[PDB]
């Protein structure tokens, strides 16, 4: 029914390592499947699981790919601004760590939505791999 | 219905303004209320959280106690021979801290028996002193 | 001459393994013969030899002795707090594992200082077992 | 004065962010300034450095040139089977990964010599492309 597809999924990573800390990969896979061509620029908002932050630079080098202009990493939260999308599959992912242990981690959402066309969206949540 | 009465408590030393590395105490409480007037030497064993560790000195300090015969820290454990119990709480309490990052916030267990009757004991959980999302 | 005397001797472990990495126990033996009756709280600096790096929980469980208050991990560097010296000899150790293989290793400089009386110490050299 | 020009180099690939197990290049750089126009079949022994081991397929892929008629991979040692050499340079090269951390970091040698004239060789050294303390 959403204008967009939202695809969320975790995995762990040096989980058999010791001196490091809880550490998972967040990938998102989304498109555009509303009546336009294509979207104009989208914002995704991934929400931090609590007690979990983002490890910059992998955030960082999202910019790096021609799609995606930027991304902004605000308290509990980080944005990516991508430029377009089209009913083409989308799939990108960034790392996040274990800051402070948190029990009874609740799922965090993650939402997509054109920047002109806020009514234009898609919420999906996820939760660490733990 | 356990002939014993097993209580354990955990109280946060520092995890708002820590320097290095958190610990928090460990609380047990216990008592013996079995058909015996009392019991027999009783054994009080610890296991450790994922990251933690027993601070030393606080465990050795309890064999100061009349009532603590003596201490033993193993691999994730920690053994507390009691001389005596009887159906009046006994509570003592020891200092564990971190050595490596948590891997997961499951509970330990606390198990508390009669040396010479292990059919009469009582287990318990506690885990980390982390806040909860709850 | 100096307050302090200081020697400084390894001695390799697990050389002959294959899975490991190289790994050597470096004991420290110290003592006070300066004027006063003992000395204040000493600090005992090992500099690492280069790729080296110290064995956490050897270095942590110096701190179960009663006369090391405290030990501390920092960039090639391990230090050792210690509550008291007299003319009686200390003889403690701790083992470091080759993180990094270096070639043409250089000896590593160990200083001895009193905390508060600075100009009161002692250095010696080490070198790894190979 | 030896009747071959052996210069042995090494090319790390990986040594800064590599994943599990990091590996190098060996260049072999050869030629034949005897007192004949032209060597017959020579032999390059290439020895490897502790903890170090040929990876296969580079090794086997020299097979494909037309002056490297086989190779052979034994107990840490690479043989190279050259048809012929000129005091022409000939330079090729296979790779090595780490199988087991390192043991020590001295020189492997390598040896490049006539099949039927065993009389006539030479030997140079290398070791792993390690940083160093100089």
């Amino acid at each position: 029914e959403a204008p967009f597809t939202l695809k969320v999924n975790t995995l762990p990573l040096n989980f058999d390592k010791a001196e490091h800390h809880r550490k998972f990969q967040i990938h998102i896979n989304v498109s555009y499947i509303g009546e336009r061509p294509n979207s104009n620029m989208v914002i995704v908002d991934v929400k931090m699981v609590s007690g979990f932050i983002p490890v910059k630079p992998s955030v960082k080098k999202l910019q790096d790919q021609s799609n995606i202009q930027r991304t902004e990493v605000n308290t509990n939260h980080v944005l990516i601004y991508i430029e377009k999308l089209t009913n083409q599959t989308m799939g990108f992912s960034f790392a996040v760590e274990q800051d402070i242990p948190v029990k009874n981690l609740k799922p965090a959402p993650v939402k997509v939505y054109d920047y002109y066309e806020t009514d234009e969206f898609a919420i999906e949540e996820y939760s660490a791999p733990f």
